[PDB]
């Protein structure tokens, strides 16, 4: 169980470390009281690194996520996400115990903006955890996001997901041997 911190999430009073429930009665962005409470409006400028990092009590053995998204400030189970960055294996880390940056990356409009983060555990339940975060892209190709695990597809346990859509960055951080094959079904 984890979550992101940053950047930093819609409603940070209210959200837990929980995954999405999986009859995909939250999905998404772990519908709630205060879903798209802007906390702290987060602000990147195209091609500058920020800062992706995660708090919690479990990290499964890490697993794959992607960073998407939005135009919508308040998503809802039909809003159109695009994939800026994935990470297979090694997401959010590869152990617990007492790192990543994405970039808005050429092609995105200055604008406002919702993204999230999702993830896929490598170990454990079949879940999939997702947080979102208000962005604006200052100065004002991209496949649709994964989703599994919530939607009645089901991942394999134990490895590190490939996604279908990838995009054109991708980080991969964990052990090769538990790396998906190069276009495997997901689920
Ligand atoms: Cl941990
Ligand atoms: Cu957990």
């Amino acid at each position: 169980h984890m979550m992101m911190a940053q950047p930093v999430p819609y409603g940070k009073d209210t959200l837990n470390n929980s995954p999405l429930a999986a009859d995909g009665s939250d999905f998404p962005c772990k519908l709630r009281s205060n879903t798209y409470q802007v906390t702290e409006e987060n602000t990147a400028a195209i091609g500058q690194s920020m800062p992706l990092s995660f708090i919690g009590s479990a990290v499964h053995g890490g697993g794959s996520c992607q960073v998407s998204l939005t135009t919508d400030r308040e998503p809802t189970k039909d809003s159109k996400w695009i994939v800026i960055k994935s990470i297979e294996g090694g997401c959010p880390a590869n152990v617990d115990g007492n790192k990543f940056t994405y970039t808005i990356p050429e092609g995105i409009e200055p604008g406002k903006y919702t993204l999230a983060w999702t993830w896929f555990n490598r170990i454990g339940n079949r879940e999939m955890y997702m947080n979102c975060a208000p962005l604006t892209v200052t100065g004002s190709n991209f496949p649709p996001m994964f989703v599994a695990n919530v939607n009645g597809c089901t991942t394999k346990e134990g490895v590190d997901i490939r996604f279908p859509n990838p995009g054109s960055i991708v980080e991969y951080a964990g052990d090769k041997s538990n790396l998906a094959a190069e276009g495997s079904q997901a689920c």
